[PDB]
RNA sequence: ACAU
DNA sequence: CGATGT
């Protein structure tokens, strides 16, 4: 209903879907980036979008921030729900830094708590997520 | 179909 | 138009 202003929004962009993946987290009020990962050779946009709202987990944890985390993906939402990335993208050489980084967000999911509300950005209501790559 |  | 996902 309601846009919670006070809160985290995430996004990921790309260069191809298989391709380049990068991500990043901006406060949903003023837009300031607050985070940015370097970007992977190959990935999925799927894959992006769970490890930005797992990196997010881990920013608002280190800053002791209760502060809801929007995304706008169904799919890297539910993933991070079951703490499991059922992405469909071959493990292989040129896939190794992805999967290593999302192997790695699993494996952190599995051994640390949180209680942050992850929510869905109603793109179709709202616009695009303030996070978003404009491309 | 819906979400990207 | 193509791809990633539930
Ligand atoms: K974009
Ligand atoms: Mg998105
Ligand atoms: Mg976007």
């Amino acid at each position: 209903e309601e846009i919670i202003w006070e809160s985290l929004s995430v996004d990921v962009g790309s260069q191809g879907n298989p391709g380049i993946v990068e991500y990043k987290g901006v406060d949903t009020k003023t837009g300031e980036v607050l985070f940015e990962r370097e970007p992977i050779p190959i990935g999925t946009n799927n894959m992006g979008e769970f490890l930005a709202i797992v990196h997010g987990l881990r920013y608002l944890k280190e800053r002791n921030s209760r502060k809801p985390i929007y995304s706008d993906s169904q799919t890297a939402i539910k993933w991070v729900k079951d703490k499991k990335a059922k992405s469909t993208l071959v493990r292989n050489e040129e896939t190794a830094l992805i999967w290593k980084l999302v192997d790695e967000a699993e494996e952190w999911l599995n051994t640390h708590t949180y209680e942050t509300p992850i929510l869905k950005w109603q793109t179709d209501k709202w616009g695009e997520i303030k996070a978003d790559y404009g491309r």
